[PDB]
């Protein structure tokens, strides 16, 4: 029997200054937060229809650098699908992108996790990373990539709806 | 990839004066009419979510003696899945279900056909026939059975949410 | 911040055979069960919209007798709201209602409680006991009282709705 | 062009008792009141979906007995549609609908006022008034009539739907 | 009597590359597609509310390069509104705008057909087309110019509800 | 006792072209008003969650200039929040803001109006009105400040909704 929506445990993980929380507040709240207040641990919930599927998502916004480890390990057993967000004026964020796949793997003790490459704050005019080069990257892990903006909304509701995406394929 | 809500095809069949159009149009427009409006065929449509799903109904509202027997047999052989409705203060209706579910087994071709037996008219004081033999034409048949009102409203969204119910088990 | 809706738990607690998983199953999926499936644990949620506040119901459905009492004595001390459901058809049912609420109290060692009586099956002829009787107990309480009918919908919204208003007015 | 959603002024009138309130609080909270508290005026809103188009009603619930008449007269002008509401086991709330007819259009003017029939009460075993006898009656108003229950929720969507119904056809000639 | 929402058909046409399907997915999915898959003929669905009416949207996504076909005239005259979509970055689907309104005047047999005129690929750098340039054309046929991108998602919901819009105008 | 949602009666305020009824109209139709046809005053309402809670927003559209200062004087009285509104293009604009914030507080007769300074047509190149010199004067008010584009609709949604938590917050104290 129906015992109600399909919930989706969602994780966004990458640098700090990212923009992983003011995506999320995006979403959920339909609020650019242009303030920087460093996160330790969130979570937020939301109900949405994609492809005709009512779900529930429950988003756990990380902390860019984790301190206490066991934390860490834990949020990523309970993810179901990771947003690994880089931000695409800061190279280093960039290059930090496989060590989070990486911690997720080793963690979930899978090759085939469902996750989506982000590239944030697309709206601004000084990038260093190239499309093609995350295109690239994404392409070499098998997932999708995506450019967002949490302040333009470009892409918000679609790198969430993907990853839900990638997820369900996975449950199959 | 998805293009649009899924649609399920439905029939309302019985003999005349049952509430075939009282059942529909309380379903569409929440109201009850009154008046007993001989149908020839309509055709109805409402979007609803059913177990987290969004669908698109169709439904064909038919008489209850069909002139042409060859526009019965068309729209036998379109409809995914039937209501075959009696009127509990009727019971000739109740003899007569048989024959619509006969004549609908022929033209698909199939023992298997997603249907709901449907006891109509269960507000008024009158009853002819029991729930019990209902429950068990229905149980030989291994079909949901159901009483209804076009006027209190009660079983009505269940009768048709639950024939969707039929199809999708019967497409899996 | 905002983070996502509100969620409320709920528990529906009774003797045996009243229309505990009934009333759910009407509430979350708008169908009738004729079969009396006893239940051990079931769990339900709903998203609805209250006095125009947006709620994530997590309703337990619990059994008529239980028998480990650590398990019982979990989930009255995890729930923030109890339907106290009888059958008003069922003498006995109604005259078990005080040992549930004692229960509950005693878990959760508060005198107020958010509760609401429930009289079900309000849609069946042999009715034994009496609406003021009812009213009177709950009103003994300090608690709403609703008539309900698993099969026809009558009440099945308001009770947990009311239950919902109750947990809001203890909160305050 | 388009400001936002149509908005319907609905009023509900009738005798003292009938379930005005009760039965605009079924349509607001989904609530039954049990309880008998005289109304002196109340407002309520709601929006919905009425054949695929969205609206917001703006509920009037009315005293039974008014007491200032200015009062009375002045939500009868504001008023788009009238529920004209009796309890179907009071006979004398079904003899006094004429009065709130009449009442409605004197206020308004005007011979073709939209209104609804409501008789209210349905689940209840101690029927005074016929179905027969409300039919005529709306029928020779050229209104429609409905049966309603504020506990069992029969009809009450309905009501104020068919309402709506009527404003607009109204608004189309 | 009201059977069920109001059905519009949409077609989407315009030369190669444009971003017809681009703009049909984001509205129906949330989801910029990268990739450059050719279009023969696909057909999508939605309901939306625009102006407070619920309303079914039927969306014919058409090939830009194609020579001509009696079956492609068969499935425009189907069309209630046509989208009329080029790309600000390339000159020659602007002029072939003409083209596109003279085969839907053929194909519908009237010149009063309702109609929106797209400037896609607003948010790439190689502007071809000026703004005025495509308003004046516009002004020339009596029918709106709405700017989009299919991958920011400006002016998406807004070209097809305009359009819908203009249907209405024309059927009363 | 609930009786259906609350309203917020919302005004948008700002010079002449600054895009008032464009970023009303995107947040009503979702539609791009490229016309300038200058307002008088217009009404717009939308049901909208914020936060959880559902809500009717009822929006008045004001003119740039008001000739006939009652009416402007019965609009501020009347309005619970305001968008004060500049065009980023337009240091004109951004230099009438304080004036508006003065005429509102004038009105009312209060220092804690609820209000939400809006930097519009953010799509546009030719910014005279830089982001830090909008952010420092809505901190100097204690405002939010929101930049929008009624065109993109980037902040559309957050201008108004920012501006309903601003009404709460005010209401809760
Ligand atoms: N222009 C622009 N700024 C952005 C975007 N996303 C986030 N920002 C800004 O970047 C800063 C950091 O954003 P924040 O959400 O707090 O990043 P975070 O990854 O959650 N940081 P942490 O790891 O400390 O929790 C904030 O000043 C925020 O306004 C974007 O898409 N565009
Ligand atoms: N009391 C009550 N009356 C009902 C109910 N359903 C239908 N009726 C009444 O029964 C009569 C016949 O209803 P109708 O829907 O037209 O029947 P039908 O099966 O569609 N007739 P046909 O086959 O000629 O199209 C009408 O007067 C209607 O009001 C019900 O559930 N309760
Ligand atoms: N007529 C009618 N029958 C009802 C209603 N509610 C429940 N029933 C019936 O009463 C029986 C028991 O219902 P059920 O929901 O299983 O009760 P329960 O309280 O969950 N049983 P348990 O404690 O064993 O889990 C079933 O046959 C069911 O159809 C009602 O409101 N009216
Ligand atoms: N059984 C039943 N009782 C009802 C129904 N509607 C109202 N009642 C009861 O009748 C009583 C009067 O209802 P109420 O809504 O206050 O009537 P009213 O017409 O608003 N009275 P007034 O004009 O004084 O404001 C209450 O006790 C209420 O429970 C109904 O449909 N069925
Ligand atoms: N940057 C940007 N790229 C776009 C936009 N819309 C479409 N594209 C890109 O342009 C290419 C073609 O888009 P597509 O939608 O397939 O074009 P079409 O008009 O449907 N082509 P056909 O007629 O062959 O079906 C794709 O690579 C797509 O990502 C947009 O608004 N901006
Ligand atoms: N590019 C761009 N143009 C805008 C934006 N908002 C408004 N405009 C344009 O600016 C002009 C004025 O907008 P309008 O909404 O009428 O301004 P207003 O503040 O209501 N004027 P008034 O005070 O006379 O009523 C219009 O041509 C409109 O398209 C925006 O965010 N971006
Ligand atoms: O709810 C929280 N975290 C608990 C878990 C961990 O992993 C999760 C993974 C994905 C989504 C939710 C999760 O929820 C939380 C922390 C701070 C506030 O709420
Ligand atoms: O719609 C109609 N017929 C076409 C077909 C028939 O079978 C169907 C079966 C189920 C649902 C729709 C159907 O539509 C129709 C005739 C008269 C009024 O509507
Ligand atoms: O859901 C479950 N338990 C977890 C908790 C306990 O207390 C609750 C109290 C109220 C509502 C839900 C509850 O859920 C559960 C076990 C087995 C099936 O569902
Ligand atoms: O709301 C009130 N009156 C003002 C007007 C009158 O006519 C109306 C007609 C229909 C809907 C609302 C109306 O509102 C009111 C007084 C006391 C409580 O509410
Ligand atoms: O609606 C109007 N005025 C009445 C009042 C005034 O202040 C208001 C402030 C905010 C929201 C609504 C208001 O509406 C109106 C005139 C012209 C067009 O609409
Ligand atoms: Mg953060
Ligand atoms: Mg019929
Ligand atoms: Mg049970
Ligand atoms: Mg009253
Ligand atoms: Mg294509
Ligand atoms: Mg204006």
């Amino acid at each position: 029997y129906f015992q109600g929506m399909t919930e989706y445990k969602l994780v966004v993980v990458g640098a700090g200054g990212v923009g992983k929380s003011a995506l999320t507040i995006q979403l959920i709240q339909n609020h650019f937060v242009d303030e920087y207040d460093p996160t330790i641990e969130d979570s937020y919930r939301k109900q949405v229809v994609i492809d005709g599927e009512t779900c529930l998502l429950d988003i756990l916004d990380t902390a860019g650098h984790e301190e206490y480890s066991a934390m860490r390990d834990q949020y990523m057993r309970t993810g179901e699908g990771f947003l690994c967000v880089f931000a695409i004026n800061n190279t280093k964020s960039f290059e930090d992108i496989h060590h989070y796949r990486e911690q997720i793997k080793r963690v979930k003790d899978s090759e085939d996790v469902p996750m989506v490459l982000v590239g944030n704050k697309c709206d601004l005019p000084s990038r260093t990373v190239d499309t093609k080069q995350a295109q690239d990257l994404a392409r070499s892990y098998g997932i999708p990539f995506i450019e967002t903006s949490a302040k333009t909304r470009q892409g918000v509701d679609d790198a969430f709806y993907t990853l839900v995406r990638e997820i369900r394929k996975h449950k199959e």
